């Protein structure tokens, strides 16, 4: 199938999200084009849309506080997908908050993850790596789990004030 199949329904969807969170987005699809196995454009939707939903709820800023930051006043979120090899490469970036990554830190040596002398040399990907590990946070280990019941990969970057980009890497 084209991933259209799938992308078709979010600006709807995106839309509805940030009318009831009262947010302003500007919403950008790409490569619609790209197609891949049914199997994987039947499964994808929820993960995706749970992404989308991150997006707009914990990382794009309301307006105001972009203006006060100096940010471009409305937030951006892309959605693109792409072919690498015989990958399919789907991505959600915003240029919302970002991850806080000393609250991750912070969070997991409450939950007697690490303890505080291991988290002061821990690199970035192993910090971002903790929203994985099963009810840290959001959902994002709930995410995991469908792509890797399709085989795929999930990885997460982010800087605080930047935003966040989650990369899915799906085969065939
Ligand atoms: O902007 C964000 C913040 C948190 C999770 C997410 O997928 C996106």
């Amino acid at each position: 199938v084209p991933i259209s199949f799938v992308f078709n329904r979010f600006p709807r969807m995106v839309r509805d999200l940030a009318k009831k969170m009262n947010k302003e987005v500007n919403f950008i699809m790409r490569g619609e084009d790209t197609e891949l196995d049914r199997t994987f454009v039947e499964e994808i939707g929820e993960p995706l849309l749970h992404l989308l939903r991150n997006a707009i709820d914990h990382g794009i800023e309301p307006k105001e506080e972009r203006i006060a930051k100096g940010k471009p006043p409305i937030g951006t979120l892309i959605l693109s997908a792409r072919h690498e090899g015989n990958n399919v490469v789907i991505e959600v970036e915003d240029d919302g908050r970002g991850i806080d990554k000393e609250k991750i830190i912070r969070k997991a040596i409450e939950k007697g993850l690490i303890d505080e002398s291991k988290a002061a040399t821990l690199s970035d990907q192993e910090i971002l790596n903790f929203l994985f590990v099963p009810g840290f946070s959001v959902g994002m280990d709930v995410v995991k789990n469908v792509v890797e019941s399709l085989n795929g990969s999930i990885s997460i970057e982010s800087e605080k004030d930047k935003g966040t980009k989650v990369t899915i890497r799906l085969p065939l």
